[PDB]
């Protein structure tokens, strides 16, 4: 470690804690941002050179951590938590944390290299037949194909290609993980990662919130399994079993917006896929970032800094180099340097995208100023809702035609129903899926679901929740679970369950902040100056203080709570009971052992 960037000594008190923490500050952005920066140049451009190089940065900051972590522990580990200062005992908590660092340094350098041949394997998978990558080759297959079997082809081939080299990775990564967690007091790295939630009934009240949800998923299911029906037949589709898991839109089945054109009940309304209109009149990725950040200059929110626009990727680089194109948002921790990376398409659900990552961006830049251990959202479901809550007013249809996308306005009971349909393919069909990936990981971290069995275990989550099936045979060669982005590359993902609720909150409280009195599904809050300082609020708060009290302050109470989405929700909620209870349907699968047939002479 350079000299500049080690600890010196301190008093052993609180006085002496504040100037640690300031000391720390300094050669933390350092640290920080040099790891930062060479995890840029491998993902959008994944060498193996790139890849030492960021090797060796994540050894600094080991090595970095577990200075300044063996020191805080030295001088303030029977005092701290009984400071005064309560953002203090928060930076002095996370410090002492130190994760990875507490492996020995033949075992650090392990760890470091499965992360980065995890993250490799990800995202230079191909299937081939001349090869199709999964973005864009294969997303647009599963969602503008309808034939079963070039659907069942890229699925199956895109599931064997990623996840079957993963398994003995993801097994090393998970004992080194465990190890080094439990230096640091968890008994597994799943309660380490639930403790950010500072809730001892954190695991019961997210099923509570789920039994209220699951009705209206139910319902969603039954209808959408009705419509595919319809198109593939008997053979291909169960009325009283689970749906395959190939035919949804939608790599993972997680989002069903793809398929709205087989499920819109009141065609001749407006035409709510707006993707058309976007390509017609040639919009790219530009326009799109651009288009964002001007509804958040509304709110008299920031724009993006120049900073910004010089260094992002915005399209898929055309010159033969790999990169990882899961979109994603980076703070590099200088106060000045902030990106987007994604490889973005011209649709709607793109724009949506565009969206979520600029509000992890619009976030960074209200928290900037704060020491480098508060700059984090109030909890990680915060970070996940800003930019959605925003997209939801800019996917009303009075707002579509305000930026020239929807020609035609309306206001009726019809096309409230189509909008509100439209919406829940994203939203509601997401819940499931939302609380079942960290269900299959914290079983994995405790030693419930040991490898013998993690394919076994992901199939009976996706099923009890989801209501899919594979449409193929699988069995404990394959890893169905490491074929999705979040599983290699090591990010928690109850976040997004948590902000799936949280966003519809924010919203109603934004509305009416605002001064909206209409539907809360019909409100915009573009161009609201008060709700944007609503909003600028929560943002430029970190972690400096506890969500539960950040949340009371912005919505009038501190709790999760799924009545807002209800509310939101509720016309269509009661139309679809009523449609699957006129056709007769079956809520649920409980023909649960049900998997469809192979195509015949596949493939
Ligand atoms: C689409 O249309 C709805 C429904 O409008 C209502 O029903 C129609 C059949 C007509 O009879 C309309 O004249 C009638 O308003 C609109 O929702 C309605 O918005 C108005 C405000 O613009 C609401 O009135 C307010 O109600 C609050 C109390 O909640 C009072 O304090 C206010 O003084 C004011 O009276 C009305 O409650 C609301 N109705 C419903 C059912 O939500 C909606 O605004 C419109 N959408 C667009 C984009 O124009
Ligand atoms: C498209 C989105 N990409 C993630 C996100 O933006 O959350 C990326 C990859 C993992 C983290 N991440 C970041 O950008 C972080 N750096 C943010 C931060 O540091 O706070 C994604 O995975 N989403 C969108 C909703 C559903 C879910 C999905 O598509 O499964
Ligand atoms: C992708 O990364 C490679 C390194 O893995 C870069 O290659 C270097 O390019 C510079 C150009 O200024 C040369 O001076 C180095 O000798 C190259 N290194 C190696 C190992 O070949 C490459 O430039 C990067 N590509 C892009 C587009 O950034
Ligand atoms: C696991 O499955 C592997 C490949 O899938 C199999 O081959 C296709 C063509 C179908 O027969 C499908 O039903 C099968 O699952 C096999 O290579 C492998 O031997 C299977 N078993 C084990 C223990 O790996
Ligand atoms: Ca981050
Ligand atoms: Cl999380
Ligand atoms: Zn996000």
């Amino acid at each position: 470690l350079d000299p500049g960037l080690q600890p010196g000594q301190f008093s052993a008190d609180e006085a002496g804690a504040q100037l640690f923490a300031q000391s720390y500050q300094s050669s933390a952005e350092q640290v920080l941002f040099q790891s930062v920066a060479a995890s840029w140049a491998h993902d959008t451009n994944i060498t193996a050179e790139n890849a030492r190089r960021q090797e060796e940065a994540a050894l600094l900051s080991q090595e970095f951590a577990e200075a300044w972590g063996q020191k805080a522990k030295e001088l303030y580990e029977p005092i701290w938590q009984q400071f005064t200062d309560p953002q203090l005992r928060r930076i002095i908590g996370a410090v002492r944390t130190l994760g990875s660092a507490n492996l020995p340094l033949a075992k650090r350098q392990q760890y470091n290299a499965l992360l980065s041949q995890m993250s490799r394997i990800y995202s230079t998978a191909k299937v081939c037949l001349t090869c199709w990558s999964l973005d864009p080759d294969l997303t647009n297959i599963l969602a503008s194909s309808r034939s079963y079997a070039m659907l069942l082809f890229a699925w199956e081939g895109w599931h064997n290609a990623a996840g079957i080299p993963l398994k003995p990775l993801y097994e090393d990564f998970t004992a080194l993980s465990n190890e080094a967690y439990k230096q640091d007091g968890f008994t597994d790295t799943g309660a380490y990662w639930r403790s950010w939630y500072n809730s001892p009934t954190f695991e019961d009240d997210l099923e509570h919130l789920y039994q209220q949800l699951e009705p209206l998923y139910l319902n969603l299911h039954a209808f959408v399994r009705r419509a595919l029906h319809r198109r593939y037949g008997d053979r291909y589709i169960n009325l009283r079993g689970p749906i395959p898991a190939h035919l949804l839109g939608d790599m993972w089945a997680q989002t069903w917006s793809n398929i709205y054109d087989m499920v819109v009940p009141f065609p001749d309304k407006p035409n709510l896929d707006v993707t058309s209109t976007m390509l017609q009149q040639g919009w790219q990725a530009t326009h799109m970032f651009r288009v964002a950040e001007e509804f958040f200059t509304s709110l008299e929110l920031s724009p993006m800094p120049p900073e910004f626009w010089e260094g992002s990727m915005l399209e898929k680089p055309a010159d033969g180099r790999e990169v990882v194109c899961h979109a994603s948002a980076w703070d590099f921790y200088n106060r000045k340097d902030f990106r987007i990376k994604q490889c973005t398409r011209v649709t709607m659900e793109q724009l949506v995208v565009v969206h979520h990552e600029m509000g992890h961006i619009q976030y960074f830049l209200q928290y900037k100023d704060l020491p480098v251990s508060l700059r984090e959202g109030a909890n990680p479901g915060f970070h996940e809702a800003i930019g959605d809550v925003l997209a939801l007013s800019v996917s009303t249809p009075e707002h579509l035609h305000k930026i020239g996308l929807l020609d035609r306005v309306t206001n009726d009971t019809e096309s409230d129903i189509n909008y509100l349909l439209k919406m829940a393919l994203d939203k509601i069909a997401f819940l499931p899926f939302g609380y079942l990936v960290d269900q299959w990981r914290w079983g994995v971290f405790s030693g419930r679901t040991p490898p013998s069995r993690y394919n076994f275990d992901w199939w009976y989550l996706r099923t009890k929740y989801q209501g899919i099936c594979p449409p193929v045979t699988r069995n404990e060669t394959h890893f169905d679970a490491g074929a999705k982005f979040h599983v290699p590359n090591v990010t928690p993902y109850i976040r997004y369950f948590v902000s799936f609720v949280l966003q519809f909150q924010f919203h109603e409280a934004l509305c009416k902040e605002a001064g909206y009195e209409g539907p809360l599904h019909q409100c915009d809050i573009y161009r609201s100056t008060k709700a944007g300082a609503k909003l600028r609020k929560v943002l430029r708060a970190g972690s400096s203080r506890p969500w539960q009290e950040v949340l009371k302050d912005m919505v009038g109470l501190d709790a999760l709570d799924a009545q807002p989405l209800l509310k939101y929700f509720q016309l269509v909620t009661q139309w679809l009971q009523e449609q699957n209870q006129q056709n007769g349907e079956v809520l649920g699968w409980p023909e649960y052992q049900w998997h469809p047939p192979l195509p015949d002479n596949y493939p």
